[PDB]
């Protein structure tokens, strides 16, 4: 079946959208979301004018034909079934269907806990006797209304553009859409779970500023490194690979650094009072006990500036 | 093939039902279950009368025309096969088949041991020539019996219901129909193994305020820390992803806490007995051994009014 | 193609095996064990009878009608392929097939490492001018020789029998047929991996009962309870989930209770010997010293009766 | 398309061969180790002899009759496809293929990090007319060169043999043919990885011996056992399953049964060295010191034995 | 379809190339990295010459007859689809698909943070009538922009090259294509990730040689090889298989050599002091202040020198 015929005054300018469902697989060290939504396109062609002697008209999808839509960025071939297919008396095609696939959305955990992310989609169409302008979109059809799912993201924006880039071959002037998906996800649940005891461990730490015996200050700190690290492989399956860099990935080697300088205090103290120097051992211990915490806010301070 | 010509009555109100066989597979983290289960219709139509001149007729899948009956909430099309149909001679058609698929029910993990679960199924049809009433079912046909799977719950309820909800495009008047299996977690294999033992590396910290002995408070408050966060790590590969909250993760943090307060009252109590104040140290440790279960039974009696 | 015409005297008993090859895959978690075996199906029907004018005939896999079996539990349909056709000239057909599929066989990890399994496959078939009588098993098809494969089990039973149960519908009086595998593990491999060395680091924390130093008590119970935690993190990752109990997952919270004892006897006694009651906590130590073993051999024998 | 008629001399003995390209995954867990390779088949047909009026003829892959190969072991029918048929004028058929399967060997570790592995193939065909010779090899055609790939094996052997087994109904004479590949792991990478660090720690607790403080001896003991069974963690996830037994897998258990016996030695020396015996806990210790190695040395040697 | 006829001339040399897309998995221990990138073909045939009586034409994927493009190192055929073939009137054939498969290209972590990494892609066609030239590329098809993906890697050069080599049969004179991208990985993740908290905690271990308490020595050494190997287990979730050697994983070795000479020294310290030698015991105590870390960094030297 050949493309309807046109009237040459304008190309082809199909409306589409998409109702998203169910974007329920998040691989974040794979770098692809699956999603299994809807797609409905609407465009004008000859068909039942019943103005004389309708509601509604309803052909096979292996009749009319319907312009090829792919995904630039899916593993494969988007996974569709046509669901509804309507001749308007008036005259039009509304072709919508059911896909699944997965999206390659590249994430980007710079700041993980607090990270505002882009799911991105890229439309393309071929092209037999003319152009297309299938970026043409109502941005009515499209859109989930919600469900709390095991997506923790609150969803902020969902902008449609059309975006003509530079293709793999660019023999034709075809011209890609852009369904960009901007959400931001929810931090509280990560404060109680990834931030909070880090900073109790920490602390914990700390608390051999007060303390006199080099023994109970060796146990404190080196065990209190251990159940850091412990923690931080707890907290590392939660977390995507990342090769790159973290905001939460810094937090985690600035305590690192403040473990190994609390030990080198530890070790300097004792090494000052056992060779006969208590005041001295006693002002680096006052001075480390108001300097640790400071060091540490101003630490995070300056991260969270180079990371926001 | 047409669907059998109608009265003009009213639409043809097809009868289904689904007997679930195995619902074997439960992806928390993914939010997906997979199951393979049997389908069951029933509807009216033109056959074989045998009136005159049985017990049985069956003819082939591809003769009859079955209503196309498809999953809102699927990754893919369920992997179906035609088990039986029956065309009663009385007149009509019994259409039995076995469909596998995944669901794509959204959890929710909020009380994690104590969780009620709602299993969701919509259903849709087309529409060719007149409207479909699909959600009429006889709940006689649904239903399994049991088995001692790897799925420990106990099975509530199986109500299904017809609710119309909006479509993505509503292009039609098409109503879904709801199957929904609301479900209970026997909670009592994890009564012994996430809760009571991580209550015993808690009193076991508490242990720490009848000594007075600070190097062997730390050991014992600092060494269970580690064994609390191994624990953690031991129980989380259970739990799914929950990137949102838990009844099971707060009480998880309350103990984070409760180890952080433990050991600043064990500083707080070397402190005082150093700086040569013995009757004010003693007076916190009673008041601690006193406090610390009744502020730790608070707390759990606080969450759980929050959560429950 | 239809089924040879009947006499009428008898429905078609259609006789079948299964010959196990490798039931590689033995997914406990999900409760699916993978196997690529092979049926043989054997039956009477009007064929070359070569009584005047042999050996063996064969046939093409679309020419001959074969019936339609199918098995109740799996993922999917089975992944077969048509291998050997014997049209044997006294009159039958003897078609034996390749197939591999998941099987769905709930495991019952009751008693983990002394657990009997029964794996199970049924069997069903369709109706077109008469009933079934696949149920016939000459038993001498049947059966794996063995091989020493990453199934560390020791098969016990391979009985079948005809269990006509009620199905999802039952339209049709058809009855299924049962091949109920029953396989018992091998659990020399787990004393030395998952129960001596647990022993062996309960018994480390008993040592603490010959010495008087609080703080080496408290360092031995508590070390070795996060030893315990560590080798139960070990141990887990073989386990499957068990998300209702265990033989082996009650030991293990016997000894989580064990060390909870442990931590308080050696509380009590150093309660005791600060509070100058020498006499006292000598006799506490003396008596835990023969009481431990005592009652965890008395919890093990209650547990083992329980269980077994 | 039928095979060629015979001459009825002798039965249709068609050269195999497979060239090893890409055995790139191996789930030892899984027992299945999958390899994308190319096999290659020759046998005499009539055909273009061109001795009158060249160089190569190919067909297409649907014309020519190719005998059916299928693989006894393997999770699916092989992913396949041809590649190049030549159908030599002196009169023959080359049918050059490349599958991609499964191919279901059982590994054994018995000796993991020496162990010497055998995959296993097994090649069965079909009788239409004729039986077949298929096991006829050249071994000319087999073997794959090299390549430093995740693959830490060095090919030993790459024997075939035609090895006449019972087939699972055995109802025509067929033979199998084997293709056997003897491979040895390079075991230089798991001495520094698994075993060097582990007698580290060993001797670490063993530094123990040289020691008076019953305190100071408790945490050398029991943290290194915390150490051992952490690094016992880190090591398994490189580890196979091994449900049955294995040569590191008695090494660890000899560990734990050390660190077991150094506890109580610990024990009993500080017992005496308590009870006023200084001169019965000195003897035991120097003792402990000549015999711990000597008795490690002797049990290592001992399995060494046992399993090589 | 038959290929178009030749001139004798030369053979038939098609130009292609292939412009990334998305090669969004790496998996390192499988040694498959998977990638859905765009394949461009160019070659002359006859066509519609248009030179009386334009700009572009396009046939169906079914009728024009592509050359049979097979990558030799892949898993399965890869899941390709046409894109766009376009005819060009001055007379060419333009085939632009998108295709998606597993590359199969052995990774090899000799040196793991700083290894460059040379990802391959082998190119096969058959041959009909004449030989073919695949291996002339213009280089101006092939090439990603960027995107900052889960890849990690910086790309350093995309070399395409003839490479005539053995074929498995090498029946004909087929010469494969060779694809080579050479990338570097980003280095910088992993110096505060997997390097420099290593180094903290081994100085930590270091800092017992300014101490003179042999149990807080123990302590620190102890529970820092306890740190240590649980951050190894932190760091190999990251790190591939490797069951050959690795540069990092050579410096784990060689900090676990260093934490047993640090038991080592700090026993022979001890026993020196308890043995009325405090003067050879603060001797050998300076002595490994200077040279543990002096000793570490001739090690690091080393062996960067015998890696890189």
């Amino acid at each position: 079946v050949s493309p309807p015929p046109p009237i040459a005054d304008e190309p082809l300018t199909v409306n589409t959208g998409i109702y998203l469902i169910e974007c329920y697989s998040l691989d974040d060290k794979a770098e692809t979301f699956k999603v299994n939504a809807f797609l409905s396109l609407s465009w004008k062609d000859r068909r039942l004018a019943f103005d004389p002697v309708v509601r509604v008209k309803t052909y096979e999808p292996e009749a009319i034909w319907i312009p090829e839509i792919r995904f630039v960025n899916v593993e494969n071939a988007r996974d569709a079934d046509v669901v509804d297919i309507s001749v308007s008396p008036d005259g039009t095609v509304q072709y919508l269907e059911r896909f699944s696939a997965r999206v390659l959305s590249p994430l980007d955990f710079r700041r993980y806990p607090f990270d505002s992310q882009t799911l991105h989609i890229y439309l393309i169409v071929r092209s037999v006797d003319t152009r297309n302008i299938v970026l043409a979109v109502d941005l009515e059809k499209v859109g989930k209304n919600d469900d709390v799912f095991l997506t923790g993201w609150d969803i902020e924006s969902f902008t449609a553009v059309v975006k003509p880039a530079n293709f793999a071959l660019e023999d034709r002037l075809e011209s890609k859409l852009d369904y960009q998906l901007r959400i931001s996800r929810q931090y509280f649940s990560y404060i109680p779970n990834i931030i909070l005891p880090m900073l109790f461990i920490l602390f914990i730490s700390w608390t051999a500023f007060w303390s006199t015996s080099y023994e109970a200050n060796v146990t404190l700190v080196v065990s209190t490194l251990i159940a850091h690290i412990a923690f931080n492989i707890l907290v590392e399956t939660n977390l995507p690979k990342t090769p790159y860099m973290t905001y939460t990935g810094a937090i985690i080697f600035m305590i690192y650094l403040f473990y190994f300088v609390a030990v080198i205090e530890v070790t300097v103290q004792h090494y000052l009072k056992v060779e006969s120097q208590p005041a001295r051992a006693a002002s680096i211990t006052r001075a480390s006990r108001i300097a640790f915490p400071v060091v540490f806010l101003l630490a995070n301070i300056i991260l969270a500036f180079l990371f926001f």
